[PDB]
């Protein structure tokens, strides 16, 4: 099985600086890039960086160019995030996931508290359904992004899960009542049956250009009484 276990998450003062670990298992940690996501509180996910297989290049976001540095070590097969001049806005849980564009694995996530690109739209923001009901959400590009779409599952507390790539293509273990479809700037995920595990919140991310965007997402929850 393939196991992501972070690290080095607590509070810190601001301008302050932490060093986040992840310790990889499971594949061969060498063979891919590997990425840090991040969502801050009440929000949605934001790539932050990516570092590539052998350490030769990396990525930053905008947000945090010049302050993280993002490492390896593929003998202790570790991924590292040095955070410096920390700030308010980076507050977030720091999740740590494997390759650049389908982040088809992901870590348990360690939280940080500190004392010109595609835009992605989902509707609706949030909707109330119940068990058998057809469930439909709707992501929207500001420009053709092919088929390179994604879509993740977070349940509650829990990280985020891949559920389809490439628009329409069914990750393994992915029950059928869940499809997508679309291209070039509407996309559409559907789940034709709701099931009590189905209750969690969707997002759409688009690779065809970096840096990776997610939407903000969608929460589906169960009907109030």
């Amino acid at each position: 099985e393939v196991q992501l276990l972070e690290s080095g998450g607590g509070l810190v003062q601001p301008g302050g600086s932490l060093r986040l670990s992840c310790a990889a298992s499971g594949f061969t940690f060498s063979s891919y890039a590997m990425s840090w996501v991040r969502q801050a509180p009440g929000k949605g996910l934001e790539w932050v960086s990516t570092i590539l297989q052998h350490g030769q290049r990396t990525l930053y976001a905008d947000s945090v160019k010049g302050r993280f540095t993002i490492s390896r070590d593929n003998s202790k097969n570790t991924l590292y995030l040095q955070m410096n001049s920390l700030r308010a806005e980076d507050t977030a849980v720091y999740y740590c996931a494997k390759n650049r564009a389908v982040f088809d694995y992901w870590g348990q996530g360690t939280l940080v508290t500190v004392s010109t690109d595609i835009q992605m739209t989902q509707s609706p923001s949030s909707l109330s359904a119940s068990v058998g009901d057809r469930v439909t959400i709707t992501c929207r590009a500001s420009q053709s992004i092919s088929s390179y779409l994604n879509w993740y599952q977070q349940k509650p507390g829990k990280a985020p899960k891949l559920l389809i790539y490439t628009a329409s293509t069914l990750q393994s273990g992915v029950p059928s009542r869940f499809s997508g479809s679309g291209s070039g700037t509407d996309f559409t995920l559907t789940i034709s049956s709701l099931q009590p595990e189905d209750f969690a919140t969707y997002y759409c991310q688009q690779y065809r250009q970096r840096p990776p965007t997610f939407g903000q997402g969608t929460k589906v929850e169960i009907k109030r009484a």
